[PDB]
């Protein structure tokens, strides 16, 4: 598939870099024609095919094709696609209350906080998993704020760059994320399936109340090494005064076996989030 190969500068001026990471930039813009604001991710295209920088045509299409099907309120909006010799340039939705990760980081939440935010989160992961898209990369600096300067700031998801659809009950790609989120069957390079966004939500959820990160070894493959064994424990220090409930939910998200791990709708109807 093929994007629309008009210079971007000629129909949005860029503003102020939001972030960026190894193959993405992302800068605010403005388009021409109707003084709505975006963001704009310029992707890197390979250059050959046996090369390992920049991304394979084929993931660039798997992602925007992901993201062309998504609408809902805690999951980002693509509006158009550009490209030309270096780059594909995605201009997504503008969510400009920064990262889940900055807003935890200027701040421990309180467990009204902590449900707050991960309601919205399940709400979007309930769409995604409705439609079979596996997002894989889950992790409080994919989601972004709407607006900091409120008491329940509203959040989107984000980054579909690791996202498959799932037409099988799971795929067997390559797909490896972030070693502290990533679900043990991912470390194990096993088949992958829906159930690997919920172990994450899970360590986002210990993170959302504890300040802390369940498996976080002092190198990368300890920290691998600590998922794959499901080496994580709630301290006293941190969880003393968690409820229960909280913990109850955690640790049935927390399982190594996909098939004992709490679904989407499980986690919907688990007592400690359903009204
Ligand atoms: O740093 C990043 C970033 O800020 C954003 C972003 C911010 C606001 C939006 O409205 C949309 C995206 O996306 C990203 C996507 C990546 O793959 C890598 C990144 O580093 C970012």
């Amino acid at each position: 598939t093929v994007f629309r190969q008009e210079n971007v500068d000629d129909y949005y001026d860029t503003g102020e870099e939001l972030g960026s990471g190894q193959f993405a930039v992302v800068k605010k813009c403005r388009e021409k024609s109707t003084g709505l604001q975006y963001a704009a991710k310029f992707i890197k295209k390979r250059r050959t095919k046996s090369s390992r920088r920049g991304v394979s045509r084929e993931d660039i299409e798997r992602e925007v094709s992901i993201l062309k099907e998504i609408q809902h309120p805690n999951v980002i909006t693509l509006h158009e696609v550009y490209e030309n010799k270096t780059d594909v340039i995605l201009i997504l939705e503008l969510v400009a209350g920064g990262e889940l990760f900055d807003f935890l980081a200027e701040k421990s939440l309180t467990e009204e906080e902590a449900t707050e935010f991960l309601k919205q989160i399940l709400n979007g992961v309930y769409y995604l998993h409705s439609l079979q898209i596996a997002h894989f990369d889950l992790k409080p600096e994919n989601i972004m704020l709407l607006d900091r300067n409120v008491p329940k700031p509203r959040i989107k998801i984000i980054d579909f760059g690791l996202a498959h659809k799932i037409d099988f009950g799971n795929e067997f790609k390559n797909i490896f994320g972030t070693p502290e989120f990533v679900a043990p069957e991912i470390v194990n390079y096993e088949p992958l399936g829906l159930e690997a966004d919920m172990w994450s939500i899970g360590v986002i959820t210990y993170i959302l109340l504890s300040g802390a990160s369940p498996f976080l070894g002092d190198t990368k493959q300890e920290t691998l090494a600590n998922v794959s064994a499901v080496n994580y424990e709630f301290e006293d220090e941190y969880f003393s005064n968690t409820s229960a409930l909280a913990k109850d939910f955690i640790r049935r998200l927390l399982v190594k076996d996909p098939k004992k791990r709490m679904t989407i709708q499980d986690s919907l109807q688990h007592p400690w989030i359903k009204p």
